[PDB]
This record gives C-alpha cells, sequence and structure tokens, in this order.
C-alpha cells in the first residue's frame, strides 16, 4: 500500500488530506514523540476514469491547525515527513522560484543575438534582447505560439510579467515580506517589462516571438510566427489581443504604477523607474490593436482568450490613468467575456470558445484567466448593477469548474474541464484533449493548474457566498498538493523541493532547473482516459518527451501568483 | 543508533563508507530487492578530539560497484537511501551550481550602480558593473578582502572565474558532456572574465572591492578595501598578488586561451581573446613592478607566490614566451621553499620566512599544491619537474598524515594552525584568534580546494599509494560537504537534506545549487564542533559564520567535482 500527501505539507489553516492506494482508520504521528495525535476514518473513493490506479481512500486532516512535523500512518504502512505551518509555500519555495527567473534570463551569445535579430521576410533587423527563455529544452522566446490553432493561444513572457507584478501588488501590506525580496521581485517584472519594451514596433503592434525552430544556433533566431511541431516560419508575426499582446499591454500598464506603492520610494534607487515610458507604450498598443486586432488573427475572429486578455488590458490602463475612457472599454471586454458563459445539456454555464459555444473553452497554460479577469474587472466597477450582474456571472464560474470537478470520482481533486476534440463531441475530461486544432500538441498542465489555484484564492476577496468560498478553499489546495507531489505518480514537480523530480534531457544539456516547474502529467498516449508521465512507450522518443518533463515558464509564473494569492489569504477564517 | 551516509551517493568506483553513531555488523541492502546484498563489520573508532559525538563506527562499502539505489542497515536502524552511479555528481549537481551563479549575477540596480561608483576618497566614478554577488547576504563584489590581516586574503571572483575556465578545459575531452553545458559553461566563465576586466585600472593594478558597508544601499557602494568586522573603507585599493589580481591575471590568459580548443569554434556564437591576454600581461608586468607598495606589512608571503605561479604559468601558456617560463620557476622556486618541518611535522607549509606562521586557509588550502601541479604541466626540464615532484609529493603526505595523525572517522581535513596567541598544533578547524581579529568560519571552499588537490594530484604524480590514499581523501571530504557528518546536513543546497538557510525572514535566502560556509569548532570550546549553535544562532553579528552562502564554495566545488569526473574511472 501507499501513502500519498503533499510533500511538502500543508497551509496551517488550509484543507489537509492524505490518499491511500490499498487492495479503517488512519493515524497522525507528531514526528518528535512518534506517537497518534488524531485518528481518522479512511473514506473510499474507488476507480478513477481508466487511470488504473487500482482502490483509493482519502484520509481528511484539515482539522489539524497546530504547526510541526508529521507523519499519516495506517497499519504498517506511513508517509513521508510534511510540514504544517502558516505561508508554508512563500515561506519555503517563493525565493527560490525568483532564482529560478533569473537563472533563465537570456544572456551571453543569445543576447548577444538578439540584438540584432532578422524579421522573417525581410533584411531589416531588430533589437529584441531580454526576456527569458521559454523552456529547459527552448532558448527561443515568446509572447505566444500556437497561433494558427486559434483556440490554443497561452500567454507567456508577457504572462510572466503581469503575474509578477499582480504579486508585488498583493504583498505591498505583507508586514512580514522583506524590502530585499521587493527589491528582487520588482527587478524581474521591470526586466520584462523592458522586454515588453523592446518587442514593441514603432506602429504600436509586438512581434509574437524570437524563434530559433529548437535548434539553440544563434544564426537562425528571427521574430516570426511559425506552425506544427516542424516549426514552419510565417511573416504572421504581429500579435494579436490573444496572442500575447493584450496581456503584455495590461502588464506595462499596472509597471506604469509602481509609483502608487510605499515600497517603491523606500527601496534603493538607481535614477528612477521608465513610469510614461511604460504607460505610453501600453496605450499605443491598446488603441492600434483596437483598429488592427481582426487582420492578426489566423480566422480574422475574436474568441474568449482575446476578450479576456482585452479585459486584463483595458483595467490596468483604466487603474493607471483613472480615464472614463477606458472603464468604457473595460465594460465592453466585460461584456462579451461574459457572453462566453453558457450551458447545454451536460453543462449549465460552461466557457464557450467560439460564439455558439459548440466548442467548449479549455486551457492547458491559463483556464482560470476569464474568471480572474471578471475579478479584475469588479476591482474597477463602481456602477452597482453592472457589479451584481458580473457577480452572478463569476459565481456560476466558479460553481462550474467545482461542479466539474466533482462529478466523478476523484480522489486527487485534479481540476476537470469541458473539452472536444476536432473530430469529437463535447465532453468533461481530466487532461485536454490529443485530437485538437494544433494536430499534435499536448502536454502536462501545471500552469492551468496552478491559474485555477489563484482564481480560487482570489474569489476569497472578490465573491460575496461563503459556502463556495470554503469550497473554492478546499479546491485550491487540492490542486496545490497536486503539483507537490499528491498524485498517482508520487512526484513533486517544483524543482529542488519534495522527491522524485523528473528531469528533462540531461544527457542531451538540457536540464531542468532548480525553482521551476514541469509541464506535468496528461492522460495515456494510447489511452485518452487514462494517466501517464514518461510512458515506457515515449519516454525515450525526443518528439514526444518533452511532453512530460520539459519545464516552461508560465508554469512557474502561474505557480508564483498562485502561492502569494494563498498568502493573502492563509489566516481566511 | 544513526546512520550516517553521503546523502547523495557514491562515485561507482570510489571509497565508500558510511558512519554509524551509537553508544553488531551491517548490511547493504538493494532498495529494488527490499533484500541485502553485502554483509560487512563495524570498525570501532574513539572519541572526536571534545566534538562530544559519542563513539562511533565505520563501515567500508567500497566494493560495491554496482549502479543502484541502496540503504545501510545496522539492527533495526535504516540509512536513508543514496544512489551509487559513474560520474554521479556530475550530472546530478554540475548544472544546477552552474544555474546557481547565474541567478547570483550583479543585476537590476545595483548593476545600473556599478557603472559609476566612486573611487574611496574621491570624487571619481568608475564602471565596474557585471560579476556575482559575494554571498546570500551581500551585493558587494570582490577580488580578495582580510587584506589587512596579511595571510588570510581568500582568492575570491578571480578565483569563480580561473575555476570554471580550467573545468571546462579538463571536459574538452569528455564526449558525454553536451556542448550545450559548455555554451553554459563557458558563458558564465567569460561573464566573469568580463568583470576582470573592467576591474582593472588604465595603469594595470586591479581594483580590490566593490563594497557597500554590508547596506544592500546603492549609494553606499563604493571602490575601496576595508577592515575589520566594522568595514572601516580605505583607499588601499590597489589589488596585489594575493589580493586576487594574480589569480585574476591567470584567468584572463586562460581566458585568452580558448580558440586551441576545438569546442570553441564548433559552439555556436556571436559577437575578445586578445583583449584578455593584454590585460593578463599588463596587470602581470605591473605588479612586477609595484606588488610590495600594495601589500599590508609589505612583505610578500606564501598567497603571493601560488597565485602569482598560477599568473605566470598561465601567461607561458597562452603565449610560449620564454620570459614567463623563466616567471613559472621564479614562483615555483618560491613556493617550493615555504615547505618547512619543525619539531611537530615534516614537510608542513609555512606563511611567512622562518616558518613560525604556518599556512592555513579557509578557502584554498589546496592552492599552494595545485599551483605547482599546474606549473608541472609546463615545465620541460627534467631536474627541475623530478625536484619539483617531491616537494608536491611531500605536501600531499603531509595533507593526508595530519588527517590521520589523530582519530577522525569522518576523514575531515586537517591542518597546521596558529592563534596569535598560542603555539603552532594541528586542529580540524581554523583558529579563531587570528590576524583579522574578528574572522572565521565554515571551511567548505578549502574542503572542495582540497578534494580538487587530491583528484589533479592522480595526473601528475607517481606513487600508486598515495594516488590510492589521495581518492580516498577525496571521497571523504565530498561526503563531509553532502551530509556525512554529525549534524547529517548536506550543504549543497537543493539537494540532500537538512540544507541550512541563512536569513530568509529579511530576504536573505540562500539559493538552490549554492553552498554555505558550513560547519566549524565550538564558539567557546575551539575543540568542540558547531553549526548555528543556540547561543550564537539568532545573533546576527554570528551566525552568518554558519549558513552564509559565499561564491567561492560553489567555485571550488564546482571544480572538485569536474576533477573527480576526469578521475572518475581511476581505481
Ligand atoms: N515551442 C515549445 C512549446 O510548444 C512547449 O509547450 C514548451 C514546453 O514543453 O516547449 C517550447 O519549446
Ligand atoms: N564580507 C563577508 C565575508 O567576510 C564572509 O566570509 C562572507 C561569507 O559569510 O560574507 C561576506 O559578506
Ligand atoms: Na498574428
Ligand atoms: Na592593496
Amino acid at each position: 500500500m501507499q501513502l500519498l500527501t503533499n510533500h511538502l505539507g500543508y497551509e496551517r489553516l488550509g484543507a489537509k488530506q492524505a490518499i491511500l492506494q490499498a487492495q479503517h482508520h488512519a493515524d497522525i504521528i507528531c514526528c518528535q514523540s512518534g506517537q497518534s495525535i488524531m485518528q481518522l476514518p479512511l473514506q473510499a473513493c474507488g476507480p478513477v476514469a481508466q487511470w488504473h490506479i487500482g482502490d483509493t481512500y482519502s484520509i481528511d486532516f484539515t482539522a489539524l491547525n497546530i504547526c510541526g512535523d508529521y507523519r499519516i500512518r495506517v497499519g504498517d504502512t506511513e508517509s513521508a515527513s510534511f510540514c504544517v505551518a502558516e505561508g508554508l509555500l512563500m515561506q519555503n519555495t517563493f525565493s527560490d522560484v525568483l532564482h529560478y527567473f533569473k537563472s533563465q534570463r537570456c544572456s551571453g551569445i543569445y543576447e548577444c543575438a538578439d540584438k540584432k535579430v532578422p524579421l522573417f521576410g525581410t533584411n531589416e533587423t531588430v533589437d529584441v534582447h531580454g526576456g527569458w527563455y521559454d523552456a529547459s529544452g527552448d532558448v527561443s522566446k515568446y509572447f505566444s505560439h500556437l497561433s494558427y490553432g486559434n483556440y490554443l493561444n497561452p500567454q507567456q513572457t508577457p504572462m510572466v510579467v503581469w503575474n509578477m507584478l499582480t504579486a508585488y501588488e498583493v504583498l505591498e501590506d505583507e508586514e512580514s515580506i522583506a524590502d530585499f525580496t521587493r527589491v528582487r521581485l520588482v527587478e524581474e517584472a521591470l526586466y520584462g517589462a523592458d522586454f515588453l519594451l523592446r518587442m514593441q514596433h514603432p506602429q504600436g503592434y509586438f512581434y509574437m516571438t524570437v524563434f530559433d525552430k529548437w535548434s539553440k544556433s544563434t544564426e537562425q533566431r528571427e521574430v516570426c510566427a511559425f506552425s506544427t511541431q516542424d516549426g514552419h516560419k510565417s511573416a504572421d508575426y504581429q500579435a494579436g489581443f490573444r496572442q500575447g499582446a493584450g496581456v503584455a499591454i495590461a502588464a506595462l500598464a499596472a509597471a506604469s504604477r509602481l509609483s502608487n506603492l510605499a515600497s517603491t520610494s523606500r527601496i534603493p534607487q538607481c535614477g528612477d523607474i521608465k513610469a510614461d515610458t511604460y504607460l505610453e507604450a501600453a496605450k499605443k498598443g491598446y488603441w492600434h490593436l483596437k483598429e488592427m486586432n481582426h487582420q492578426y488573427l489566423d480566422n480574422g475572429k475574436e474568441n474568449i482568450i482575446d476578450e479576456y486578455c482585452a479585459l486584463l488590458a483595458s483595467v490596468e490602463l483604466y487603474r493607471s490613468t483613472q480615464e472614463n475612457n477606458f472603464l468604457a472599454e473595460a465594460r465592453m471586454w466585460a461584456d462579451k467575456l461574459m457572453a462566453r458563459q453558457m450551458s447545454d445539456h451536460n453543462f449549465a454555464h460552461y466557457w464557450a470558445a467560439n460564439d455558439d459555444g459548440s466548442r467548449p473553452y479549455f486551457h492547458a497554460a491559463e483556464a482560470g484567466l476569464p474568471a480572474i479577469a471578471l475579478m479584475q474587472y469588479l476591482q474597477i466597477e463602481t456602477h452597482a448593477q453592472r457589479a451584481e450582474q458580473c457577480q452572478s456571472v463569476l459565481l456560476n464560474a466558479l460553481n462550474f469548474e467545482l461542479s466539474i470537478t466533482h462529478e466523478v470520482n476523484n480522489p486527487f481533486g485534479y481540476p476537470r474541464q469541458y473539452t472536444k476534440a476536432v473530430n469529437g463531441d463535447k465532453q468533461s475530461a481530466f487532461f485536454m484533449p490529443h485530437d485538437n486544432e494544433t494536430g499534435y500538441w499536448w502536454q502536462g498542465e501545471n500552469a492551468r493548474i496552478a491559474s485555477l489555484i489563484t482564481m480560487a484564492y482570489m474569489a476569497q476577496n472578490t465573491i460575496n457566498d461563503n459556502e463556495i468560498k470554503s469550497q473554492l478553499m478546499i479546491y485550491a489546495h487540492r490542486l496545490t498538493d497536486w503539483i507537490l507531489g499528491l498524485n498517482p505518480f508520487d512526484m513533486c514537480m517544483l524543482d529542488g523541493h519534495g522527491r522524485n523530480n523528473p528531469d528533462y534531457l540531461p544527457e542531451l544539456g538540457f536540464s531542468n532547473a532548480k525553482g521551476g516547474v514541469c509541464n506535468g502529467i496528461t492522460s495515456g498516449f494510447e489511452n485518452e482516459q487514462g494517466i501517464a508521465f514518461k510512458p515506457e512507450k515515449q519516454k525515450d522518443d525526443m518528439l514526444q518527451n518533452w511532453r512530460w518533463g520539459e519545464q516552461w515558464i508560465p508554469h512557474g509564473a502561474w505557480y508564483l501568483l498562485a502561492i502569494t494569492m494563498q498568502f493573502k489569504e492563509r489566516n481566511h477564517v
């Protein structure tokens, strides 16, 4: 039998469980004595989908409120030791994820090459140095990619920056966060914001990618978009709202406001932050996309991803300018995003990706974003009726994530999703579909998991329904547990913490970095009702094995925001 | 009953031990099997100095050569699992240490300030941006410090660069190392080389330090030297040979030589070899003119001699000019003359002329021997080579011999020291009453420079019994850093168990892939052993001695595990 727990441990006042794999009671042992301090019943959870992990039982020990080190015991079997602590993830992992970012900054020969990279199909070159390498196996740099699939665009570099700046603001009133940490976090954020600036063309649009076809060659780097697993380059590099640009604009607009925060004056200075520069860039970008967005989209049509990205842009632009103009912009985008919530014979209030909702929204990087954008909007909406209607849509959407996760046996509380394959029907699932508009792409979903963690914690301060708040706290903690080793693989996917950290291709020089997070677990390669991580048939196949162990900066960035929102809410009675 | 092992594991063909602390025989258990593959006797060991750790037993499982995961069991006590593998530390930790250096680059507001730092005592500003923060609690950047004590100067930033470049060279003939690792390694090395360039004045001397009085303030950063625990600044910032400048010249000269290596034209490129070599020569010939004037007591000592030997040897390899061979011989003769004998030891290293003050060094005690081995690669004259080999053999014997003088189950590398008001004596740890009047700390960088020495010797000497004892000494000192110590504490952050932190409550968190100062003697009892002892653990004036990270430890560990990798098939 096997006892599975969060490898690091549990937030002191958080929801707490362990999962037993076996063929009637558990004890909690205080490590100090080795004596049982609480007895708990086993709750059978039965079989999951076609995971074939056998029988499972959950052990609920939420009532354990007292800090220290502990183990779970069932019969002759014991879990590994874990910690119960206030601010546990913030205290133990936040610094390491910052060092991860700093370790992944574009530098050396790549930085040298990016000061003069060719623009695809032209003989011009541009200075786009800065930012971060995208992945443990990829020194390219991205606003987004998968644009040709239309519904799959992940927010990549700009999301890192918006998440870091968002975390910086949440931590501003935290007395226990040191100013040296603020120096480190705002440095990483503004380093990213400086890259966003360089990625902006004088007409106002942003470049989508600096892409080397995965070759690691300096001469091959080029500003472009690309398609397919073979990385066919194209001149379609103007980034539309859903292609990283709306988040970039939101990020620049938030950067422009750092002056409003007391820490900004207080910490050591060298010259002044570039505030007007960031604000002016974000405005120019925003208005240029209001005119041009359609022409930059692969199918010429805006979808839910444009509308959430543009809602963040317009919300941050309103916050930084206080101009009614941007609040009208935000209201318009909120209304379009709200109209994506729909109902059908399977689900009430799912998210639609397209206009008639025959294609559900699902998203392996950022499925919490529709809700997070409505919550950022609610922080600015002073009109009582607009606020109430929006709160109803938000509450529906939070109930949808909880209803779908709880629809089937799910001891791990893996966040479920409503999906559709290109040649399949709408159905609920644990993991994204393998047969999708890209024709190849799917991978572990840690960033999506951390985005839904961030949404569940952000709801705590936004919604009014205590019972939903309380279900969301539980949901957020089981999501967090999964990333940190409470999963069928007993595998902590935050490198440097916990046990069984997976690598990528260290034998080829492509080692995962401490502080980073990997793609993670997917469905089976042959069986989509299954579960897999580096399955034996494909584990050595370089065309496939990146789907599991490779690190990718959005997982890190979403994780960093997730734990910061957990820290904000850690005293939530 | 506690069973102590290397928390990571053991090189496949290395020396392998565990240490049982109790008041039987042992089994090795294959994890995969759940059952015993070797049965081994416990050798009893006495009490150690005054560490008060009870009685101990060692278990030698060297014979185990099958890659896999194992545990040790004695009675019902089990060790944690550990790994046996070929090139274990290289495959498991080398990448992390490079990420640690990149995470420690001077950046943001400090980089901005360092483009216009004032020279102490004047209003002249200079651009000395780049390099690395020296420690997890210090954003100052250093060639060296402690210059006022004369005998304690550590090689800091320059040593990172020379170690990485030397590692890059060792790895050139290793087919299993990937080119992308080469890209990353040489990038961090030449990043450091670029900083060494900016730290050189037009006249040819290097600045010793960019120092903020530990304030973290951008306004307080200035080019200077400083003295005492209060960090009083002075305008004595010209670096003599022992104050980082010898090794910086060595590093610049090595950097100029990269195009001789086939990987350098093979790997991706974009964008200074003659510039590095010109700086090295200029710095060298400058200090052959000015050195004594930059030294606090105006007298050169063993440290100048090993740092200048490194400089001149590298300059000879990069230029093939005879005067540089002549220079190396001269420094090699000076260095060799520091090996002295007295009533306590044959063939100890003397810091001063008469040997009344022995050499001991918390950052770099392997350097006298290393610099002679470097010199041995270039010496074509048979009788000089032969005389040098014997002094190097006597030095290597001295290290083994002093280490085993006394009960030492952990094989902690011992040393010949002298306190300012005391007599010459062997000890485990450096003395607390020394010429600085305050400074002493864990010795991880020293430990790893002696690992580096032990493995470098494998290719240099001829004596197979000494080669053999060196391999064993090297693996035991490796074990100590990685958790086979009385604290059951791995000091490489992100690996093993019980990693120590520094001051995370104040935002000075230790970094993954870095190595902390480590274990010392007791605060009150220098015959004791301590790490964050109760009485001083929360006192910010004292606790940096244990948990703080410092870049020489990581740089010496990086080179040590690369020399182990070179020698990993040496039985
Ligand atoms: N271009 C790829 C992405 O498609 C992938 O999602 C990421 C993480 O594996 O690696 C980048 O190299
Ligand atoms: N100036 C101090 C050193 O003297 C000390 O050796 C190192 C590591 O603790 O920290 C630096 O901040
Ligand atoms: Na486009
Ligand atoms: Na000097």
